[PDB]
């Protein structure tokens, strides 16, 4: 764990509120003291206690992945907590919680732009985990962090139907492939402010649906050019689909729109 994962002294950091819950335990905000006396915001994950050899062991796990990742548009890992207790997972702060939230909170509150922006950097953050052999396996809004900037970052690499590929639903072919497909979901939620994927149908209709062709109709409003990239990004045949690098290029270019377009056939 410590080989990409930097020990941090628990008398460097500050825990000031509980953000929330996780799988292993609260989620808390704070304060870091860097050994250059800088001092950042940063959220906490803690480990519950009475915590058994296997969730610490799965706990600590995320951050020996996290370590290994230095991008902008992944969140950082400051360093772990294990030589005292609670254990804990440190990383920088994102002032605007998850990005299904927060996007939920604001519904058609932002331009065309800024979602693309925040879509931009989801991409180039995956393009990034890809290139380092990764495949995510839980590529979903609530797993984007974003900040006080709008500046949205990867998270959550602890491992869903609706977010997951036909033939990894089949078969568990998961490569980064199917993490694309995932990318095409997440690209649904933010163009619809935070709607759940498939609503609330039964997963074997999500499942069905899908194999049959059928896929998440245009949000309202969506420019052409977006639905059309994530009808790419859900390919039946996954080869068919944009690399990361690729839907990188394409927002660059969105970025730098005015066409605008149950489940769709
Ligand atoms: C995706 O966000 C999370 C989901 C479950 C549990 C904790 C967070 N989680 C994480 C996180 C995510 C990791 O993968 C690893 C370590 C951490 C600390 C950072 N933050 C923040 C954060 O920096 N700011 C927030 O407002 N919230 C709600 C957060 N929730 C999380």
């Amino acid at each position: 764990v410590h080989e990409f994962a930097k020990e941090l002294d628990a008398t460097n950091i500050s825990i000031d509120k509980v953000v929330g819950a996780g799988e292993f335990g609260e989620v808390c905000s704070g304060r870091l003291k860097l050994p250059s006396k800088k001092e950042i915001s940063v959220a906490i994950k803690t480990l519950k206690v009475g915590y058994t050899e296997k969730q610490r062991r799965d706990f600590l796990g995320e951050a020996s992945i996290m370590g290994q990742f230095d991008h902008p548009n992944i969140i950082r890992l400051e360093g772990v907590v294990t030589k005292s207790k609670p254990v804990m997972i440190v990383t920088e702060y994102m002032e605007n919680g998850s990005l299904d939230s927060f996007l939920r909170k604001h519904d058609a509150q932002f331009t065309v732009i800024q979602l693309v922006g925040m879509l931009r950097g989801i991409a180039s953050g995956m393009k990034y985990l890809s290139d380092m052999g990764y495949v995510h396996r839980d590529l979903a809004a609530r797993n984007i962090l974003i900040n006080s900037n709008l500046v949205c970052k990867v998270s959550d690499f602890g491992l869903p139907i609706r977010w997951t590929s036909p033939e990894a639903i089949a078969y568990r072919k998961f490569t980064s492939a199917s993490d694309v497909w995932s990318y095409g979901i997440v690209l649904w939620e933010v163009m619809s402010y935070g709607e759940r994927p498939y609503w609330e149908m039964s997963n074997q209709d999500v499942i069905k649906a899908v194999d049959e062709g059928y896929r998440l109709p245009p949000p309202m409003d969506c420019p052409a050019a977006l639905y059309q990239l994530m009808l790419d990004c859900w390919q039946k045949d996954r080869n068919n689909r944009p690399k990361f690098e690729q839907i990188v290029s394409i927002l660059d270019k969105l970025i730098r729109l005015k066409i605008i377009t149950n489940l769709l056939l």
